């Protein structure tokens, strides 16, 4: 189930996780008043412009599937205010941001038409993230928001634990590659926790020729990967892998590929479309201690990537 309200109405998203670009100077429209169905006003910025935003830190990587909004009626005046359209901006870390797109350009979500009713927008393509910004583009009378976010934790699914790239339970010694450009730091390759990435010696490599390998420490059930791009960096190199294959092994010597049923050939998985926003790719459960990810296609900067492995212990 991944339509679950994530905590605005209920308080499970605490006051400290809600912030904004600004807030109205009388103090009666604070970001913390932006909870769906709240009975005291709503969030309003100090200026009404399309540069203002309401921000939520979900604290953990979370799949986002939908957004609900209302306007608000002023307790003090009885006047109504509502956002009519907005954009969505997301981030795993609070520094690197992606504006949500529909095709080649920004998605403009149609929002409210009065101060009282809830409008729900489903993401056409759901999204793995931590920080969420709602960016009003048009409004009636003034910007005012109440909000709920919907989705789930990746690890809610059966046998879908993060196996330790992000947490560090997998040590640097367990992480290796076909080549590296730097005495690189294996931690550079960790989902979300690294602010750079793994780059091979020649990032413009031959397809299927380079790889990143994770040793899980013991044999496990592997049921997916989470792939991310790389920020790199004096000059910052936003890179990502656009397609890839997966191999797996118990001995670290003999390798099998995850196969596509239709082609009867190794499966070519879709990778990322942005250097920060990760993508989860699940597959049927395989026994493995070692996993290899082979970039097949990549952005203009070349191969740069961060990785996590998903699964669970043998039962």
């Amino acid at each position: 189930q991944c339509n679950v309200p994530l905590g605005m109405e209920s308080g499970r998203i605490a006051n400290e996780q809600i912030s904004a670009s600004s807030t109205y100077s009388d103090g009666r429209w604070t970001p913390q008043q932006s909870r769906l169905h709240g009975d005291d006003n709503g969030w309003t910025p100090n200026l009404d412009s399309n540069k203002e935003y309401l921000q939520v830190d979900l604290r953990f990587l979370t799949m986002l599937t939908a957004i609900a909004t209302q306007g608000a009626i002023s307790r003090e005046t009885q006047n109504g205010y509502y956002v009519k359209s907005y954009k969505l901006e997301v981030s795993t870390n609070g520094e690197d941001w992606m504006v949500y797109r529909h095709g080649k350009n920004h998605k403009v979500f149609q929002a409210n038409n009065d101060a009282t009713e809830v409008v729900l927008n489903k993401l056409h393509a759901p999204l793995l993230t931590r920080f969420v910004r709602i960016r009003p583009q048009t409004w009636h009378s003034g910007i005012a928001l109440r909000l709920e976010l919907f989705g789930c934790r990746v690890t809610d699914a059966p046998c879908s634990n993060m196996l330790g790239m992000l947490s560090g339970l997998i040590a640097d010694s367990q992480i290796s590659a076909s080549s590296t450009q730097e005495l690189w730091s294996p931690s550079a390759a960790r989902l979300v926790s690294s602010r750079s990435g793994w780059f091979p010696r020649i990032p413009q490599a031959q397809p299927g020729e380079e790889w990143l390998q994770v040793d899980l420490g013991t044999p496990k059930t592997v049921k997916g990967v989470i792939i991310q791009g790389a920020r790199g960096g004096a000059v910052e190199a936003r890179a990502f892998v656009r397609k890839f294959k997966v191999s797996y092994s118990l001995n670290g010597k003999d390798w099998e590929y995850i196969q596509d049923p239709r082609t009867q050939q190794p499966k070519l998985f879709e990778g990322n479309m942005h250097y920060d926003t990760p993508d989860i790719r699940r597959f049927d459960p395989i026994p493995a201690q070692y996993v290899r990810v082979y970039p097949e296609r990549w952005s203009p900067a070349g191969i740069g990537m961060r990785l996590e492995v998903l699964g669970c212990d043998w039962t």
